[PDB]
């Protein structure tokens, strides 16, 4: 039983973290468990840390030593939702063609292709949507899609990517937004007109009544204030407080000027 090289579980998450190969292979070959979890760390495995950091090399070495490709951390994320969050396309593409499944969603009900829209990795994207059947309208706990959280950090090729793939811009999440009224709340005027476009309605509200004019005028989102108002947004439709997109604004600001010029324009 005495063994003159001995290691602790933990180095084994660390090395694969690391990216130390000869170590990972040493640790392995000494039979140290590939589906150790980290008790003070998450409750992550060391597939984990090689898929967060991208080593498809190490990956590669814990699944052949016996490592569950779909292991769930304390907050249900997979070893791929870790590769994609990263922007690992190579591990996404390793773990995806090894069998890892690509349907779990985390605490927050989010997928690998959610997480990876979030960040505005168009490369994992394109290839979750490409080589992978992922639902391209798949919500999470807020009842937001991949193209939603796209749209709010302003990615733009990455929103026009799940356009052309199926993305509908008519899914209204848990308060009763569409992609627009985020495309509003961003400030991301280029988004906002692709919407339009695509011939969105200008005038849908959430379950707060406000439209997306309400809102760009709230976030001070000038550009969108400016592009909506040249759609012949409504300056007078009131929202559930019963407030205008007028009494929205910040007071003594440059959308407040607008806005207070479109209404007394439209007076006569």
């Amino acid at each position: 039983k005495p063994k003159k090289l001995r290691f602790h579980p933990k180095q084994l998450y660390f090395s694969a973290r690391q990216g130390e190969l000869q170590k990972v292979l040493l640790m392995l070959v000494d039979g140290i468990d590939p589906n150790f979890k980290m008790e003070h760390q998450n409750k992550r495995s060391p597939l984990h840390a090689a898929a967060e950091a991208g080593h498809v090399d190490i990956c590669h070495m814990l699944v052949q030593a016996g490592a569950n490709i779909d292991t769930c951390s304390e907050d249900q994320r997979t070893p791929l939702m870790e590769a994609a969050e990263n922007n690992h396309l190579e591990a996404v593409k390793y773990l995806i063609k090894a069998g890892a499944l690509v349907d779990p969603k985390d605490a927050e009900g989010s997928t690998c292709l959610h997480l990876a829209a979030k960040k505005g990795h168009y490369e994992v994207v394109q290839y979750l949507l490409s080589n992978g059947q992922m639902d391209v309208n798949c919500q999470d706990d807020g009842g937001w899609t991949p193209m939603i959280w796209a749209t709010e950090y302003k990615h733009v090729d990455l929103v026009k990517l799940l356009l052309s793939k199926g993305s509908d811009i008519n899914i209204r999440d848990n308060e009763e937004n569409i992609c627009l009224h985020w495309a509003a709340f961003s400030g991301c005027v280029d988004i906002a007109e692709i919407l339009l476009a695509a011939k969105c309605d200008l005038h849908a509200v959430n379950i707060h009544g406000d439209s997306p004019l309400h809102i760009a005028a709230r976030e001070n989102r000038y550009d969108c204030v400016v592009l909506f108002l040249s759609r012949d947004s409504d300056v007078t439709l009131k929202n559930k407080e019963g407030e205008t997109p007028l009494q929205c604004a910040s007071l003594n600001s440059q959308v407040w000027s607008a806005l207070q010029m479109s209404k007394a324009l439209q007076d006569s």
